[PDB]
RNA sequence: GGGAAUCCCUUCUGCAGCACCGUUUUAGAGCUAGAAAUAGCAAGUUAAAAUAAGGCUAGUCCGUUAUCAACUUGAAAAAGUG
DNA sequence: CAATACCAGGTGCTGCAGAAGGGATTCC
DNA sequence: CCTGGTATTG
C-alpha cells in the first residue's frame, strides 16, 4: 500500500491531504471513542487544521520591562524618604503614611485626610500660595529661607519621580544657554575665516527669531531674510540651518567634490564633520564647532521660554508662565463669552461631555481636540486674535503636564534638585550629608550591558556582582562588575567561529581582520599585458607592493588606481587588463587609515610587534561602548601615545563582529609548511590560494585541524529546533503543527512511510511610512510636504505614497505630477511582473504614462536612464528609493536584462529558494530517512519535494479547478491535494528535475524549458498537440492519463466531507482590558489591589476566559439556602486560573457550587466543538458564547461559476476562452437562485440567524436587475453568514447585515462534545445529556 | 543543487536601559437664593498613590511569548491506545 | 432571555546580537 | 482590525 502526502503550510492553517497510485484520496473506516451510540466513521483522508496566529514576543517584553521601570521609581522613591526618615518623624510622624494612603477613601484612611499638612487651613494655605508643585519648586531654588522639611520633600520626590530623559551625556547648562551670544560668537568665527565678507549682524534679534515656535526652515528664513547680502544656501545660512537641526550641503559652499551633507542628530556626524574638515582644512572646525554650541542653544530655548538671569529654575518658571497665561487667557475668554455669545458658555464651561474647556480640565478632551472645538469660536468672536495667535502655536491655555514634556532632559531636573538642596542643607546637616546621595538617586540609570539585577531566579538576566550584596545607585560601582557584564551582555549573543568553535570571532574592524579580507580578495586578481601569454597571479611582492602603496594610503582602492598607480608606476606598463575585480576592491584597510589619523605613528602601525596591542584596543572599541570604560581599558597604554592621541582614541568606537576567529586567520599553521592561513594569502606560490581552497586542500593540515576541532553539544528537541529557527513566530508554530500532521497520518497508515511529500508555504506600518517619507524629504531639502501635508493612513494609498516618495515628479520624465490627477497615472514595474513577481514599492514606480518607461518587454530604456539617473541618485541618498530600486532602474546602462537574467526569473517562480522553507524539508526529511546503505551514505525512502504556490495556481486556472477562498476553509486542503499530485506527476515525468525540487544531495534553452514545463498536462499547446497518455521516457511508467485523472482530481474537490479542525487553545496574556474604569456598583468590576473594592475605586472589568469549565454540582437557592442540583459552564479567568489549578475543589466551592462531582470536570478551551441536532454544530466561543462549529460545502459547479462570474483572479487565456467561460456564465445564470437556495438551506438548518437571512434574502431580491458579476461578487460576501467561527458583519451591495451572535451556552450542557486529534481523523464523542440526570 | 568570506542594501527575530502622557481614588474649604427640587454665579492648569491580582526564590528579582484533543498509566516528565 | 450598541492603553528615545531577501567579487 | 465583555432596553 502506497501513498504520498501533500502539506500546505501557512500562518493560520496547516492543509494536509492523502493520495494513493491514481492521484486519488483514500477514505477509512475511524474508531469512535466515549458514551454514544456511534462506534466508528467514514473519514476521506483530506483536511485542514486551523489556528490562531502565534504571537511575537515584543508585547511581553515592552510590558515585562515597564513592569521593572515601576519597580525602580518606587525604589528612588522609597530611598529618598529612607534618607528622610528621621528628620521627618521629628517634624511629623505621619506624613509618609498619609502619602503613603492618599489613594484611600476617608473611611480607610487611618489619619487625617489632608496629605501635606493634617488639617484643612494650612492645606488650603499651600494650594493658595502655590497652585502647581512648580510654584514650589521655584520658591525652594530661589528662596534663602529655612523651608518647611515636608515641602522639600514634595519637590525633591517630584523631580526624582519623574527626572526626565537621558539623551544627552555630560552636564548642561554651559554658557550655551543664550542664543544671542552663540549666535554672535558664530559671526565672530565666520567673520575671522571670511575677512573680505564679512556679515553685518547688528539690529538682528536672534533670540526671538531662532527660539521662535516655527518650522525649522521658516526660522531660517526670518534670520537670512534679517541679512540683505546673504542666501539661505550661503555658507552662514547652511551654518545657521545646522544649528537649526535640518540637513544642509556644504558642498557647493567649499567647491567640494564629496557631497558634505551634515546633520547634527546622525550618528555619522561625527565622522562627517572630519571628513567634511579633511578637504577644507582644520580653519573650519572652530566655525563647524560654534554653530553646533547654536544648536545647544537654540534646543534649549524650546524648553525654557524664560530669562535664566532672574532664576536659577528657569524650567520651573516657564511652567508658571505656563500657568499665568493660562489664567489671564481663562479669564479674558470667560469675559468674551459672557458679553458675545453668552448662550455657549454652559456648554463650553459645564459640560464635560463636550470638548470645550469643561471636557478639557475635567472630561477625555485633549489639548488637540479642545483647540479644535474652540478655534471656530474665536474666529467666530471678536477681540481673540492674540488667543488665536497662541492657539495656532500650540500655546493656548496649557497645562503643566502635558506629552510633550519629553524634551526635558534630566539635567535640568538635576539643576533645580542640586540648588534646592544647596539651599536646604544650609538648615539640616543630614541634607547636606545626602546631598550627592539624593543627586546619584536622580541620575543613576542601570546600564543597557548590565541588564536586571538578579541574583540568580531570572532567566533574561547576566549580571556578575564583585560582591555578595544589595545594589544601590550609591555602591553601584563596586558591587557590581560592570566590565565582565558588559562583556557577557555582548559575548552571550554573538557567534563563535563555525570552524574553531571553541573560539572567539574576531571584531568587525580589526586590522588582522581587514588585513584578511584584503589578501583572500588580492590574491583571486589577475592581469594580462602584450607580452604576456596568459593572464598571472600577483606573485606575494607584488600582492605586498600593492598593499603598501594602495590599501595603506588610500581608503578605497580603483581599479584605475590598480592600473596607474601600480601597473605604470611599478612595472611600467601603459595597458593591462584585470580580473577578479570590478570597479574598485570591496575589502578595504579603513581601521588602519583610522587609527592613522589618530595617533600618526605610520611605523607603529606597521610595526608587527605591536600587533596585539593594536588588536586588543579595536577589541575595546568594539566591546565596549561606555567612554570610561573605554578609557579605563586603554589605560594600559597610556604611556605609549599623548594624552590627546589617548583622548580621540577614546571617542573613536566600532560595531560588529566578524565571522572567523583570529586563531583561524593567522594562529593555527599547516604542518610542513609552517604558515598560517594568512601567510598562504600573502604569499603562496603560483597557486594563490584563497581562504576555502586552503581550508579544502588536503595537502594542507588546515582541513584536517578543523574536522579536528568539531565538537556537537546536546541535540535540540523538534520544539527547541523550530523555535531557533530564524523566521516569523506564526509560520514557526506553522511548521511545528505540519510535523506533528505528519507524524500523525503516518500513524493513520499503519506506520508505513509515504514515498513522497510535496509541501508548499505560503509567502503602525503607517507610521513607518511617514517617518520615511519626512527623513526623505528634509534630507531632500524639499518643501512638498509643507505644500502637501499628509496623514500617515493617507499613505496607505500607493500612488500617494509612491508620489511622495518620487517627490512629486514623475520616475522616467523630469516633471512634475499632480496629486488631484493620480487616478489618472500609472503604476508600473521597474523590472516586468511577467519576469519578476513583485509588486512591492521597491519594485514600483509613479508615472505620468508607462509608455514612457519604454518598450515593454524589459528595463526601462537607456534613454529614460540617462535622463533620471541623477534624480534617482537623489532618492537613493534620501532612501526613498532602495539601492536594489536603483539599480533595477538603471540595468539598462549595464546591458538591461539578459536571456540569462530571464530564465532565472523563470526558474525563481518555479523553484523554491527560501530557507525557511529548506529548513521544514529538512526536518522532515531527517525524521523520515533515518537509515544508511552499504557505503553509509543516507536510504532516501522518502522524498520531501517543496513547491512554490505559482505551480498549482496555475494548474487550478488552467484545467478550471478554481478556488474561492471566502466559501469556505476546504481550500486549504484541497490546496495541499493539489500540491502532492502536482508534485508526484513532475517528478514522475521529469526524475531529473530531483535535484531541483528533492530535498537532499543555453539561456534560451532553460528559459523555454522551464516555461513549459508544465505543459505535458496539456493536451494542446500554444499551437503542437501532445499525447492522451502522458508517461516516463525511459522507464515507460504513466504519469498522466488525461482521460481519466483529471476527473479524479474534480471528484476529490467535489468530496463534501473534509476534515476541518479548529485547534483548540487555552487563552493566555493579559488578565483583562487595562482600563481603570471608574466606581460603579457591578460585580464585573474587578479590584487592582486587594483591599480596594471597585465599589469605591473602580477598577477593570473584561477579563478573558482561560478555558471553561463544565460543573455538575449543587448551589443554594433562595433565602432558605436550598441545594439544587445544576449543570453549567464556568469560565476560569487568567487570573483564577493558578487558583482553580492548585486545588479545584475548593476553588469550585468558594464560588458557591457544592457537592462537585469531581470526576464529570471537563475542561473546556476555546474552540471546544459540540454537535446538535440535524449536524448542527457550535464551538466555545468563551464561557457564555459560541461560534458557528459548519462548514458550507458547496458543489463544485456553484464555486467555478462564482468564481468565473465574479471575475476573480483574471480570465486572461485568450480571447475566444475568455467569449467560452463568459457564454458559460450566461448559460448558467440560475445558478444565482440554486446558489442561494443552498445558502438558506443551510443557514436554516445550522446558522439559525431568521432576521439576517430574512434581510439577505431581500437584499438579493432587490438587486436582481444588476450586472451578473456585481451579484456575484457581492455573493461571495454572503458567504459570512455561514463561514465557520465567530460571526461577523458584511455588506450585500449597499445593505449592511449586522452579525448574529451566540449569546448563551446552555444547549451544549446537553449536546456531544467532540473531542478531536490533530487530523480529526481520531474523535472521542461524550453525549453530555447523559449528566447531570 | 547545496555551502563560505567580503562589499552595497533591505527586512525581520530576540534582549536590555529609559522618558512623557493617560486613567483611577483622594486632597486642593465652592458661594448665594430657596425646606427641597433647583437657579444664578464663582472655580478649573496641581499632587499623592496604583498601573496587570500578585509570588517566593525576597532579587532594585519574577508575573501577558512559545507549548496544549480525549483516554490509559504515571506525582509529573512521558510513553502507549484506534 | 432578543436586538443592539459601544468599547478596547498610547507616544517618544538609546544600546546590542543574529538570520535572511536582493544584487556583486572570489572560491568549496 | 477582530470579537468577546458589558450595559441597556425590552
Ligand atoms: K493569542
Ligand atoms: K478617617
Ligand atoms: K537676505
Ligand atoms: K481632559
Ligand atoms: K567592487
Ligand atoms: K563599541
Ligand atoms: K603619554
Ligand atoms: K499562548
Ligand atoms: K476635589
Ligand atoms: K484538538
Ligand atoms: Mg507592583
Ligand atoms: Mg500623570
Amino acid at each position: 500500500k502506497k501513498y504520498s502526502i501533500g502539506l500546505a503550510i501557512g500562518t493560520n492553517s496547516v492543509g494536509w491531504a492523502v493520495i494513493t497510485d491514481e492521484y486519488k484520496v483514500p477514505s477509512k473506516k475511524f474508531k469512535v471513542l466515549g458514551n454514544t451510540d456511534r462506534h466508528s466513521i467514514k473519514k476521506n483522508l483530506i483536511g485542514a487544521l486551523l489556528f490562531d496566529s502565534g504571537e511575537t514576543a515584543e508585547a511581553t517584553r515592552l510590558k515585562r520591562t515597564a513592569r521593572r521601570r515601576y519597580t525602580r521609581r518606587k525604589n528612588r522613591i522609597c530611598y529618598l524618604q529612607e534618607i528622610f526618615s528621621n528628620e521627618m518623624a521629628k517634624v511629623d510622624d505621619s506624613f509618609f503614611h498619609r502619602l503613603e494612603e492618599s489613594f484611600l477613601v476617608e473611611e480607610d484612611k487611618k489619619h487625617e485626610r489632608h496629605p501635606i499638612f493634617g488639617n484643612i487651613v494650612d492645606e488650603v494655605a499651600y494650594h493658595e500660595k502655590y497652585p502647581t508643585i512648580y510654584h514650589l519648586r521655584k520658591k525652594l531654588v530661589d528662596s534663602t529661607d529655612k523651608a518647611d522639611l515636608r515641602l522639600i520633600y514634595l519637590a525633591l520626590a517630584h523631580m526624582i519621580k519623574f527626572r526626565g530623559h537621558f539623551l544627552i551625556e555630560g552636564d548642561l547648562n554651559p554658557d550655551n544657554s543664550d542664543v544671542d551670544k552663540l549666535f554672535i560668537q558664530l559671526v565672530q568665527t565666520y567673520n575671522q575665516l571670511f575677512e573680505e565678507n564679512p556679515i553685518n549682524a547688528s539690529g538682528v534679534d536672534a533670540k526671538a527669531i531662532l527660539s521662535a515656535r516655527l518650522s525649522k526652515s521658516r526660522r531660517l528664513e526670518n534670520l537670512i531674510a534679517q541679512l540683505p547680502g546673504e542666501k539661505k544656501n550661503g555658507l552662514f545660512g547652511n551654518l545657521i540651518a545646522l544649528s537649526l537641526g535640518l540637513t544642509p550641503n556644504f558642498k557647493s559652499n567649499f567647491d567640494l567634490a564629496e557631497d558634505a551633507k551634515l546633520q547634527l542628530s546622525k550618528d555619522t556626524y561625527d565622522d562627517d564633520l572630519d571628513n567634511l574638515l579633511a578637504q577644507i582644512g582644520d580653519q573650519y572646525a572652530d566655525l563647524f564647532l560654534a554653530a553646533k554650541n547654536l544648536s545647544d542653544a537654540i534646543l534649549l530655548s524650546d524648553i525654557l521660554r524664560v530669562n535664566t538671569e532672574i532664576t536659577k529654575a528657569p524650567l520651573s518658571a516657564s511652567m508658571i508662565k505656563r500657568y499665568d497665561e493660562h489664567h489671564q487667557d481663562l479669564t479674558l475668554l470667560k469675559a468674551l463669552v459672557r458679553q458675545q455669545l453668552p448662550e455657549k458658555y454652559k456648554e463650553i464651561f459645564f459640560d464635560q461631555s463636550k470638548n470645550g474647556y469643561a471636557g478639557y480640565i475635567d472630561g477625555g478632551a485633549s489639548q488637540e481636540e479642545f483647540y479644535k472645538f474652540i478655534k471656530p469660536i474665536l474666529e467666530k468672536m471678536d477681540g481673540t486674535e492674540e488667543l488665536l495667535v497662541k492657539l495656532n502655536r500650540e500655546d493656548l491655555l496649557r497645562k503643566q503636564r502635558t506629552f510633550d514634556n519629553g524634551s526635558i532632559p534630566h539635567q535640568i531636573h538635576l539643576g533645580e534638585l542640586h540648588a534646592i538642596l544647596r539651599r536646604q542643607e544650609d538648615f539640616y546637616p543630614f541634607l547636606k550629608d545626602n546631598r550627592e546621595k539624593i543627586e546619584k538617586i536622580l541620575t543613576f540609570r542601570i546600564p543597557y550591558y548590565v541588564g536586571p539585577l538578579a541574583r540568580g531566579n531570572s532567566r533574561f538576566a547576566w549580571m556578575t556582582r564583585k560582591s555578595e550584596e544589595t545594589i544601590t545607585p550609591w555602591n553601584f560601582e563596586e558591587v557590581v562588575d560592570k566590565g565582565a557584564s558588559a562583556q557577557s551582555f555582548i559575548e552571550r549573543m554573538t557567534n563563535f567561529d563555525k570552524n574553531l568553535p571553541n573560539e572567539k570571532v574576531l571584531p568587525k574592524h580589526s586590522l588582522l581582520y581587514e588585513y584578511f579580507t584584503v589578501y583572500n580578495e588580492l590574491t583571486k586578481v589577475k592581469y594580462v599585458t602584450e607580452g604576456m601569454r596568459k593572464p598571472a597571479f600577483l606573485s606575494g611582492e607584488q600582492k605586498k607592493a600593492i598593499v603598501d602603496l594602495l590599501f595603506k594610503t588610500n581608503r578605497k582602492v580603483t581599479v584605475k588606481q590598480l592600473k596607474e598607480d601600480y601597473f605604470k608606476k611599478i612595472e611600467c606598463f601603459d595597458s593591462v587588463e584585470i580580473s577578479g575585480v570590478e570597479d574598485r576592491f570591496n575589502a578595504s584597510l579603513g581601521t588602519y587609515h583610522d587609527l592613522l589619523k589618530i595617533i600618526k605613528d605610520k611605523d607603529f602601525l606597521d610595526n608587527e610587534e605591536n600587533e596585539d596591542i593594536l588588536e586588543d584596543i579595536v577589541l575595546t572599541l568594539t566591546l565596549f561602548e561606555d567612554r570610561e570604560m573605554i578609557e579605563e581599558r586603554l589605560k594600559t597604554y597610556a604611556h605609549l601615545f599623548d594624552d590627546k592621541v589617548m583622548k580621540q582614541l577614546k571617542r573613536r568606537r566600532y560595531t560588529g563582529w566578524g565571522r572567523l576567529s583570529r586563531k583561524l586567520i593567522n594562529g593555527i599553521r599547516d604542518k610542513q609548511s609552517g604558515k598560517t592561513i594568512l601567510d598562504f594569502l600573502k604569499s603562496d606560490g603560483f597557486a594563490n590560494r584563497n581562504f576555502m581552497q586552503l581550508i579544502h586542500d588536503d595537502s594542507l593540515t588546515f582541513k584536517e585541524d578543523i574536522q579536528k576541532a568539531q565538537v556537537s553539544g546536546q541535540g535540540d528537541s523538534l520544539h527547541e529546533h523550530i523555535a531557533n529557527l530564524a523566521g516569523s513566530p506564526a509560520i514557526k508554530k506553522g511548521i511545528l503543527q505540519t510535523v506533528k500532521v505528519v507524524d500523525e497520518l503516518v500513524k493513520v497508515m499503519g506506520r508505513h512511510k509515504p514515498e513522497n511529500i510535496v509541501i508548499e508555504m505560503a509567502r503602525k506600518n503607517s507610521r513607518e511610512r511617514m517617518k520615511r517619507i519626512e527623513e526623505g524629504i528634509k534630507e531632500l531639502g524639499s518643501q512638498i510636504l509643507k505644500e502637501h501635508p499628509v496623514e500617515n493612513t493617507q499613505l496607505q494609498n500607493e500612488k500617494l505614497y509612491l508620489y511622495y516618495l518620487q517627490n512629486g515628479r514623475d520616475m522616467y520624465v523630469d516633471q512634475e505630477l499632480d496629486i488631484n490627477r493620480l487616478s489618472d497615472y500609472d503604476v508600473d514595474a521597474i523590472v516586468p511582473q511577467s519576469f519578476l513577481k513583485d509588486d512591492s514599492i521597491d519594485n514600483k514606480v509613479l508615472t505620468r504614462s508607462d509608455k514612457n518607461r519604454g518598450k515593454s518587454d524589459n528595463v526601462p530604456s537607456e534613454e529614460v536612464v540617462k535622463k533620471m539617473k541623477n534624480y534617482w541618485r537623489q532618492l537613493l541618498n534620501a532612501k526613498l528609493i532602495t539601492q536594489r530600486k536603483f539599480d533595477n532602474l538603471t540595468k539598462a546602462e549595464r546591458g538591461g536584462l539578459s536571456e540569462l537574467d530571464k530564465a532565472g526569473f523563470i526558474k525563481r517562480q518555479l523553484v523554491e529558494t527560501r530557507q525557511i522553507t529548506k529548513h521544514v524539508a529538512q526536518i522532515l526529511d531527517s525524521r523520515m530517512n533515518t537509515k544508511y546503505d552499504e557505503n553509509d551514505k543516507l536510504i532516501r525512502e522518502v522524498k520531501v519535494i517543496t513547491l512554490k504556490s505559482k505551480l498549482v495556481s496555475d494548474f487550478r486556472k488552467d484545467f478550471q479547478f478554481y478556488k474561492v477562498r471566502e466559501i469556505n476553509n476546504y481550500h486549504h486542503a484541497h490546496d495541499a491535494y493539489l500540491n502532492a499530485v502536482v508534485g508526484t506527476a513532475l517528478i514522475k515525468k521529469y526524475p531529473k528535475l530531483e535535484s531541483e525540487f528533492v530535498y537532499g544531495d543555453k539561456a534560451t534553452a532553460k528559459y523555454f524549458f522551464y516555461s513549459n514545463i508544465m505543459n505535458f498536462f496539456k493536451t494542446e499547446i500554444t499551437i503542437r498537440k501532445r499525447p492522451l497518455i502522458e508517461t516516463n521516457g525511459e522507464t515507460g511508467e504513466i504519469v498522466w492519463d488525461k482521460g481519466r485523472d483529471f476527473a479524479t482530481v474534480r471528484k476529490v474537490l467535489s468530496m463534501p466531507q473534509v476534515n476541518i479542525v479548529k485547534k483548540t487553545e487555552v487563552q493566555t496574556g493579559g488578565f483583562s482590558k487595562e482600563s481603570i474604569l471608574p466606581k460603579r456598583n457591578s460585580d464585573k468590576l474587578i479590584a487592582r489591589k486587594k483591599d480596594w473594592d471597585p465599589k469605591k475605586y473602580g477598577g477593570f472589568d473584561s477579563p478573558t476566559v482561560a478555558y471553561s469549565v463544565l460543573v455538575v454540582a449543587k448551589v443554594e437557592k433562595g433565602k432558605s439556602k436550598k441545594l439544587k442540583s445544576v449543570k453549567e459552564l464556568l469560565g476560569i479567568t487568567i487570573m483564577e486560573r493558578s487558583s482553580f489549578e492548585k486545588n479545584p475543589i475548593d476553588f469550585l466551592e468558594a464560588k458557591g457550587y457544592k457537592e462537585v462531582k469531581k470526576d464529570l470536570i471537563i475542561k473546556l478551551p476555546k474552540y471546544s466543538l459540540f454537535e446538535l441536532e440535524n449536524g448542527r454544530k457550535r464551538m466555545l466561543a468563551s464561557a457564555g458564547e459560541l461560534q458557528k462549529g459548519n462548514e458550507l460545502a458547496l458543489p463544485s459547479k456553484y464555486v467555478n461559476f462564482l468564481y468565473l462570474a465574479s471575475h476573480y483572479e483574471k480570465l486572461k487565456g485568450s480571447p475566444e476562452d475568455n467569449e467560452q467561460k463568459q457564454l458559460f456564465v450566461e448559460q448558467h445564470k440560475h445558478y444565482l437562485d440554486e446558489i442561494i437556495e443552498q445558502i438558506s438551506e443551510f443557514s436554516k438548518r445550522v446558522i439559525l440567524a431568521d432576521a439576517n437571512l430574512d434581510k439577505v434574502l431581500s437584499a438579493y431580491n432587490k438587486h436582481r436587475d444588476k450586472p451578473i458579476r456585481e451579484q456575484a461578487e457581492n455573493i461571495i460576501h454572503l458567504f459570512t453568514l455561514t463561514n465557520l467561527g465567530a460571526p461577523a458583519a458584511f455588506k450585500y451591495f449597499d445593505t449592511t447585515i449586522d452579525r448574529k451572535r451566540y449569546t448563551s451556552t446552555k444547549e451544549v450542557l446537553d449536546a456531544t462534545l467532540i473531542h478531536q486529534s490533530i487530523t480529526g481523523l481520531y474523535e472521542t464523542r461524550i453525549d453530555l445529556s447523559q449528566l447531570g440526570g
